[PDB]
């Protein structure tokens, strides 16, 4: 599928946040447009609000911690217990924190745990619960916990290098 | 489905180039990993390669290409013939130019007025021809035409401002 060189379309989700909503008279009919904040944000994107598919992430974690999520997820370099269970009581505790970071954590860990070395039933049943758990806390309140998910976990195997 | 102050995921697309493949030793088989160049490259994303589903984009267009492209199709300042046949008449040699920059004039003008005024049976037209070709010079050689059908046409809606 791939090789040295090779040029692709790379989808780079970050947080984005509506700055304005900009009103306009079209076709007779009153249809607004979304002012978005991007990138911390050396980006701004105007973008029609009908023609805007970008899935909603809850007030109470915020842009910031969206993107703080995102950051947890592709971190480089973890530290992990080696033995088993050191390192299914850590995760154990972390779920039980009420820090969404720390849920990230265990997401973005045995996510990558599963792609090299695989998952024990335990471990894959508790990274199953902590992918509930971060999407019931980012989701608005069906197909949306289901796109989230799906970003959520393709972002837990991509480590991301920042060298500006 | 929006207000100020809302946050949502923001799908960032550009150009990733792949600049290595590394090669491991995973339960027994070999598995490769993507070393992407990203955002010009400020950023270089790793990832297993089994687990990336990134369009593929032709050669001879490129990573510079590509993020060219995107730039044409959200250039938010645009200036384009206020008469019918002008409009028409600059836009059918775009399209016969043979540099995808132009054909991607029309297909983000066109797209755009289609939101705004709407389009003359001819235009309508016009921007189905210019978007089999766009997609036509960036796809490598049908699932992946719609998709980066979508991707381009979801660029030529949004306007871009840069502010670092």
């Amino acid at each position: 599928i791939f090789k040295v060189g090779d040029t692709v379309v790379y989808p780079h989700h970050g947080a984005a946040l509506v700055e304005a909503i900009e009103t306009r008279t079209i076709k007779g009919e009153q249809k607004e447009y979304l002012v978005l904040k991007v990138a911390q944000g050396d980006l701004t994107v105007r973008v029609p609000a009908e023609n805007a598919e970008y899935v909603g992430v809850r007030d109470v974690v915020g842009q910031e911690g969206l993107d703080k999520v995102f950051q947890v997820l592709r971190a480089p370099h973890t530290e992990e217990p080696t033995n088993w269970s050191r390192r299914y009581k850590a995760n154990l505790e972390k779920l039980a924190s009420g820090d969404v970071n720390k849920v990230a954590e265990v997401v973005r860990d045995l996510w990558r745990r599963d792609q090299e070395r695989g998952l024990s039933a335990g471990e894959k049943r508790m990274l199953a619960k902590a992918r509930q758990i971060l999407v019931g806390e980012l989701a608005l309140a069906a197909k949306a916990e289901t796109i989230l998910d799906e970003v959520l976990a393709a972002a837990a195997l991509e480590h991301h290098h920042h060298h500006h």
